[PDB]
């Protein structure tokens, strides 16, 4: 069978301000992730996994900060158009895994709510959908708690 | 054909006092690795790129920090019990494989018997086992020594 | 049939006196980057990720005096095919804060493509900045991450 493999990744700063949104999930913080629109840092390493295992360029390729189409959509609305885009190029996804380095706060009590929204939005059930979590170890503007940065690996296959 | 990846991340503190164990490996060294455990980063990577590809969370959920085992533990009797695990989850692993970034010590005497570790936790061949090494080129906290980091990527089947 | 995977990771420091070159491609830039051949990031995270996948260990076990990193990714595609494998896809990212990679992103494609003997749509590029944070952030260096699926033939 006709298998890719993605990778993705993306980081954001972590500054007062602005709510905690990761995997689509709202979480209780005094401070949150500076981008565009949601900065939903772990969606976006999800997206650029799909669209590197459908060698298909990037998220920024795909949806422009400058876009009129996608001005105010949210993470999971661009994950959702990249998985429509996926199917057309002739891919079926077989699984997702990924990481989310924060020093805090604490994730694991939201990623089951993170698995279900990506599942949700990849048309997956709900065990080919994988989220962890690790500190930094206090290294480098992780650890200092100045910034969160996600990684994704995605499966596919030529159906 | 029922393939899966899977991803994993980790990194600790370089401190004097502690023994350098990597990849199973007690490598001569006035630093170690600072952690509950033995503080084994390779491993750990790994383990949580198999229990990602397999969809069943991460190395928190699997071996609780807190328990009095976790203290000291040896990170190969860990990375056998995931492999246990992710079998009765109904997956066979394919094969592995990681990077070391680290400024010191000289890992590459080191390497082959790091692969042999694995490969023997795994219930592997050596020739589905890979261990790379890279320095950071002397940027970041990784160049400055002050810790180690591990990735690595695994690719499962479910029987 | 008999799958795997292998990943890889470079960075080197930006430098004054050096063509920027990535992925093959020469990049009009103030600084290039820093190695002993023309530290092409990305075409030597590449490389380590088919090392990877083939279970053959890593750009440094393997490497050519004057080689420039396109000779030695395909030299790593010799090896690899020496092993009994064949290669499915690439996939990889380049971490820049500057300069603006987008221009130069699908010639880079096409060189890899090139190199790997690979169609154009087994093979991507993709790239991030680094939200200002950290020596990449700075401008100080350029990292690349990749992914690679090879078969046992
Ligand atoms: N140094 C860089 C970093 C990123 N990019 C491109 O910008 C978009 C958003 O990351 C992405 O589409 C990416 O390809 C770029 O052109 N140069
Ligand atoms: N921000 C974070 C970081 C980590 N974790 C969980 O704690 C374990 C050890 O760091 C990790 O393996 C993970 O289980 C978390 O819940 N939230
Ligand atoms: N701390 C380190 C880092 C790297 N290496 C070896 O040097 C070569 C160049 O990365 C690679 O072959 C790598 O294995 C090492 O022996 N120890
Ligand atoms: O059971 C695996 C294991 C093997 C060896 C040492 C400790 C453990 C732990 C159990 C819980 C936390 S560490
Ligand atoms: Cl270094
Ligand atoms: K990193
Ligand atoms: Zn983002
Ligand atoms: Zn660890
Ligand atoms: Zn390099």
């Amino acid at each position: 069978m006709d298998f890719r493999i993605g990778q993705g990744y993306d980081v954001h700063q972590l500054v007062p301000g602005r709510p905690l949104i990761i995997g689509g999930v709202t979480i209780p913080y005094e401070r949150g992730l500076l981008g565009h629109s949601d900065a939903d840092v772990l969606l976006h390493a999800i997206t650029d996994a799909l669209f590197g295992a459908a060698a298909l360029g990037d998220i920024g390729r795909h949806f422009s900060d400058t876009d009129p189409r996608f001005k105010g959509a949210d993470s999971r609305a661009l994950l959702r158009e990249c998985a429509s885009r996926v199917a057309q190029a002739g891919f079926a996804i077989r699984n997702v895994d990924s990481t989310i380095i924060a020093q805090a706060p604490k994730l694991a009590p939201h990623i089951d709510a993170m698995r279900a929204n990506i599942a949700a939005d990849l048309d997956l059930p709900l065990d080919r959908v994988n989220v962890k979590a690790k500190t930094n170890e206090k290294l480098g503007y992780l650890g200092r708690g100045e910034g969160i940065e996600a990684q994704a690996a995605a499966l596919v296959v030529r159906e």
